[PDB]
């Protein structure tokens, strides 16, 4: 809720509060979500004034804080900042805007990624154009132009960042993506490509100089029911491991699929159900693996627009058998959250 | 401040401000504050959302960023998060809640923390039930759900947190206190226990299966008078340390006390006195050793509910001879703090 | 923007969103600014409870936090808290503070620190009396006493201050500062100076038992017209690097001018001519080598109080015989502020 609004400016303060605990076999260390205490939080805040009719200036940067860290060496784990841009919006030329923010593919991927806590696998941090990733670039257009109703599209360039390391960094790209709500309905595409920087090829898992990574859905936002459903390959990006050779990096080959399904009951139940494969094909000398399989189940319960808590659960798909070792067990999470 | 309140969820955005400085001798490493600058600030928000009548959902975060640093290798030393968590209070069955929170036997230990910087020896972070601690579920209920006033009761469970260090980790617990509130007078006491995990128990100094904690305390708050003090014992709780062997670990045994008087003058003058005596028994192989032993004189002074300052002042009864070394040295602190 | 008030009490929650991109020749690593991402955000609060008409408490907080980082390894980086104090006002006494603030010379240098971004070449951090310190001492006074409109001093004592970097130490410093603005214009000097850390006197670079920075700055700001130049030197003060060799610590020596002038158009665009000469004398065996050439043009342009966006562009006077390995190239810098 925001928190200044004089001058033709709003400074929107926001955040949230959560108690989340992990529950799998022993410390999980080899479940799919692991195990312990898993509690943090978030402070942010969205800003916008515009500058008269038309014009828009705005920034927006949200931090996070973990809740699970002791208070003295490693009170510092996990600690990042997941979003931070400047932009404007300017009538129906569109906006635009820089900084650390959502790559576009994302604009994809989202439509599945709603769980109460997990799903979301597909997109990782900083992979390139399906993550939150350091300074990026983007253009998002309304409508086209205002000309006409629903379909927005965008589009990227993904600055050069060689950071410390393998699966972190990112050489060069443009991305984009086109999109079209129906009422109800939903149909998006989002596609982009870069330069992988020698560190990454170099690594031992990685038979690329340039990677994609594009992504579709179907959705059916409307009257409690939400459907979506994502279809997604990627070609030098989903990174991987091999706790075996302990080796690391990138998968050259993947296909990516989601599920879900949730109703929004009557008092603010909301159940939720959620299938979703990541396998990567022609890993050196392991030939396919499931980097991920779980359907999943589980709910958030709806005290209202501030609080909440729920109870969220893997039945894991992959195995022991598993060719490069993704934990097998099960993990279910529950936890509680306030927001302001 | 409350800076916003809203559709019933209101947000209070607090914290301070805090010019600290110590003064201990030649310097200090052997005293018990430190010498030169301590500065520090305080970032936070609880809020609390009325989903209806007897259901209220809040929240809660607090960090601290030290000031003392430079803006370079090291502007981290300190900075941690304090508190996070979240819950639900139901008109008369109790409360509820979990993350990283105070431990039960504060509830009784507090009481004596009320020196102007110092006091307050006994509640260690991530001492199991006495200090904040991450991971705890914290039931409580008061006037014995509505119907006694001023009689209140509180039990918890503790988590099973695994950090890397010794002094920090914890298997699981029990432990609840009770308390009872009669015009001015207050009685309390709580007790806990728990599991060592095995890092715990491998050290050198270190002997118990168990460990467990409790503590009591007596006071009269009330007429422009404080007066209140502490009595507890330990069980493997205590961590400690050996500077001499750089021996480390915690204390089979301890007995401490807590004593403060404080008044509170027409003109915001509070002097505060103090007595603080912390005996370990049955370090191995040096037997008994005092942790911490002072009188604390000093005051605080309070411009108003924004401001204060303040010069509180140690007067060590520790001395050189001390067998794991504690810091024998006087030390002084000074603060002035603003705080919204 | 102020977000709350009632009671003397006024806290201000106020930031940015500083959205960036250095440019400079290939790799960066030779320029004068780097090159690459480089989006930051500010957040803070100034607070201000008045205790009466005379007597006013404040107290107020600044940390940077940064995004270029991914959220792994390294999201701890060049992040800190900048600023932290608190102290009290007083019709004329004066006024006093205490923390981690601004020193006293600043006082002179804040007159030429205007580029869009780069600019105020010579005010390192933690480098005694120039940029920001941790645990000074400020006095300040207004208008000498009221007596005297627009003559306001003030005195800085500075802390022991021993950490890890060599250059981010100091033993003890006072100082201050006479400013004088006359009706349009404005005439400022501040010196000031104290001991090395031995961890100081020790590198093999730098010959001195005590340091300090003086320096003096002029300045016509005025009608959308704004001209400062400053001149100041330094004993055994500014920070310095042999890349070659890589020895480090300090210049005997450092003469130093810098030159703004920069014009107000009323549609908001504001552009800006810069210049900047530093200049070690007498550095072990180099003697004297320099430490920063340039002149700058850019310009910053408004659209309202709220947002804007600016140009900065290094052309860099040094050159690649550089004695000490100051890179020599040019950078520039495009920039998208959002700031609330």
């Amino acid at each position: 809720a925001e928190i200044y609004n004089k001058d033709g400016n709003k400074v929107d303060l926001y955040g949230k509060a959560v108690g989340l605990h992990y529950f799998s076999k022993g410390n999980g260390e080899n479940s799919y979500g692991g195990n312990g205490d898993m509690t943090y939080a978030r402070l942010g805040f969205k800003g916008e004034t515009q500058i008269n009719s038309d014009l828009t200036g705005y920034g927006q940067w949200e931090y996070n804080f973990q809740g699970n860290n002791s208070e003295g060496a490693d009170a510092q784990t996990g600690n990042k900042t997941r979003l931070a841009f400047a932009g404007l919006k300017y009538a129906d030329v569109g906006s635009f805007d820089y900084g650390r923010n959502y790559g576009v593919v994302y604009d994809a991927l989202g439509y599945t990624d709603m769980l109460p806590e997990f799903g979301g696998d597909t997109a990782y941090s900083d992979d390139f154009f399906v993550g939150r990733v350091g300074g990026v670039a983007t253009y998002r257009n309304s409508n086209f132009f205002g000309l006409v109703d629903g379909l927005n599209f965008a589009v990227q360039y993904l600055g050069k960042n060689e950071r410390d390391t393998a699966r972190r960094s990112n050489g060069d790209g443009v991305g984009g993506s086109i999109s079209y709500e129906y009422e109800g309905f939903g149909i998006v595409g989002a596609y982009g490509a870069a330069d992988r920087t020698n560190l990454q090829e170099a690594q031992p898992l990685g038979n690329g100089k340039k990677a994609e990574q594009w992504a579709t859905g179907l959705k059916y936002d409307a009257n409690n029911i939400y459907l979506a459903a994502n279809y997604g390959e990627t070609r030098n990006a989903t990174p991987i491991t091999n706790k075996f050779t302990n080796t690391s990096g990138f998968a050259n080959k993947t296909q990516d699929v989601l599920l879900v399904a949730q109703y929004q009951f009557d008092f603010g139940l909301r159940p939720s159900i959620a299938y979703t494969k990541s396998k990567a094909k022609d890993v050196e000398g392991i030939g396919d693996v499931d980097l991920v399989n779980y359907f999943e189940v589980g709910a958030t319960y709806y005290f209202n627009k501030n609080m909440s808590t729920y109870v969220d659960y893997i039945i894991n798909q992959i195995d022991s058998d598993n060719k490069l070792g993704v934990g097998s067990d099960d993990t279910v999470a529950v936890g509680i959250v306030y927001q302001f």
